[PDB]
């Protein structure tokens, strides 16, 4: 789940 949510953070960021 960090690793997915990683990928996210760096879209909007």
């Amino acid at each position: 789940f960090k690793r997915i949510v990683q990928r996210i953070k760096d879209f909007l960021r």
